[PDB]
């Protein structure tokens, strides 16, 4: 009948359309074959590959030289499904039409949680969270801001640590900011436009996100928690620091009970948040401390 | 004799080819067939959907934990009919091509009868009406223009309600925008007028309504009462709030007699028209106060 | 035809919906409708024989 | 439904059409009547399989 095969199909395209959700995730999503991923590969934390390989092969400092960059390059993902149920008793009227027009939120709210978890969230049951990693890598080093009373900081933030990821992270191609909306009420409208904040269209160009500094696309909002000490800012090169592995093409499954006459369905997913090497975005503080 | 069972599939069809009018006359169109399309569901209210599952979750706040949900997702309908005949009796000296060109006018007077019940209404026997929604949603905080003359033709205003419902649904898809014809000249050419509706296509791109300020499309459509106390705007998003269950299929009711200088076509159509959700839409707000 | 004048359509069906007032109410109406032409018409004086 | 007081569980049907006293009736009543039903737990198990 329904709650089938014959609809996972209308239920199973709305990861098609909203992985789509340009507000806190963008990489190559790695194709997974396996699952517990690995490379053994010691990354170029420290190449330099050749001198020439000369009249001299670089002998003396240093041995390796530094980390490295053999973490090593392991992956292991990690599911995520809410329970899907619809009122498993009532329908035997062929809504069916129904489930399209009743759902298409279940993949979405998913994902507004998936993305909550994944601004933010330590790492189990979720992947890697992003300001828990900025939690890490002194991101929000302090400070730059004054604690929610009148914030003054434009870009003056960003040109600085623009500067401190000015290290292997070159400039606006990618490299993209996220902000709070908190922050689009501090900065978008400010007179600034300090290159850019307002308008921040600013054609519209390409894909783009809402407001621009520099040329970068900007987010806002919620999965930033405010409370003056924060990243209001999320700074980073994508392309460099961080990727997507993303294993589990999607599986719900349709099998009925769940007794008290509402029946199961689970809206598994197993991708995952990784990297690679060290400190790959500073943003913040911005502290209320 | 006509005007029992000859043109018909002509009016219905007709009708489907001018249910055309770009302000509330297309939206999220549920093709019902049921009476009442009751469901009990919970959409997307309450969940965190996946969370991590696998050490603590959901343990203190708070077990619900807010709304919800319930309504319940009922979706009856609203009976929307005409009734005008003409006299057939001796208006009848061979006419027939009068058939090619009496019509027309009558889904007309059904259409423009049911934007006006459709945006403000009660829900006796129409739908709750949109504006009438926003007076009851009091989505309609005031003041963001001043009141008939010197009026703040702004958008700040609907950027502050643009990501308030950025905090309940998203941004920038669709997110739109019903005006009035004080809001039309009051933001069409003025200077700037505004954010962006200049041009007022605004390129026009889309899939189709007159105007794009920042992806809100411009509905004059002209229902708001003026006298300084309305809304001008109908800040609301579409793809997110109100669903169209769209009932029946009509018939005319061309019944003969009546008689005594008289005929009998009673015309018909049943939709309803229903919120999705909680509040999300807004308003103005502009208004006299 | 009854012209477009005075309505306020339907109570949509059920017990009393709006049993006290009104009723028809106004005009409303029947006007008669009744229209035909008048047979407009132009005429070009000119020299056609040459 | 027409409903139980307001009915007028007769009416003439032999004199006028309901004029003077008056023939509506009186109040009440009113709540949209529907009927959808509820579930109610009991279900169980005991010494089962034993």
């Amino acid at each position: 009948s329904s709650e089938s095969y014959e609809t996972i199909f209308s239920q199973r395209i709305i990861r098609d359309l909203q992985k789509e959700l340009v507000v806190g995730a963008l990489f190559e999503e790695l194709p997974m074959s396996s699952k517990i991923l690995t490379m053994l590969v010691e990354p170029d934390a420290g190449k330099a590959t050749w001198v020439a390989a000369s009249t001299y092969g670089t002998d003396t400092t240093t041995g390796e030289e530094v980390k490295g960059a053999l973490k090593e390059i392991h992956f292991s993902t990690y599911k995520l499904a809410a329970k899907s149920f619809i009122t498993d008793e009532t329908e035997e009227d062929a809504i069916f039409s129904l489930l399209p027009l009743l759902r298409k939120r279940l993949i979405e709210a998913h994902a507004v949680s998936i993305e909550e978890a994944f601004m933010t969230g330590d790492g189990s049951g979720k992947p890697k969270g992003l300001l828990t990693l900025a939690s890490e890598d002194s991101a929000k080093v302090v400070t730059e801001a004054k604690a929610d009373g009148s914030v003054l900081v434009t870009a003056k933030t960003i040109s600085k640590l623009r500067r401190k990821l000015g290290r292997h992270g070159l400039k606006l191609s990618k490299l993209v900011l996220i902000v709070s909306m908190d922050a689009y009420y501090d900065l978008l409208e400010d007179e600034e436009w300090q290159d850019v904040a307002q308008v921040g269209n600013d054609s519209v160009k390409l894909q783009g996100q809402v407001g621009r500094i520099y040329g970068l696309p900007v987010v806002v909002s919620e999965y930033f928690p405010a409370k003056a000490n924060s990243a209001e800012f999320a700074v980073i090169v994508y392309k460099d620091n961080f990727v997507m592995p993303r294993q589990r093409a999607v599986t719900v499954e349709r099998e009925r009970q769940a007794g008290k006459q509402r029946d199961a369905y689970y809206v598994t997913q197993r991708v995952n948040l990784q990297r690679y090497f060290a400190n790959g975005v500073v943003s913040g503080t911005y502290a209320a401390s």
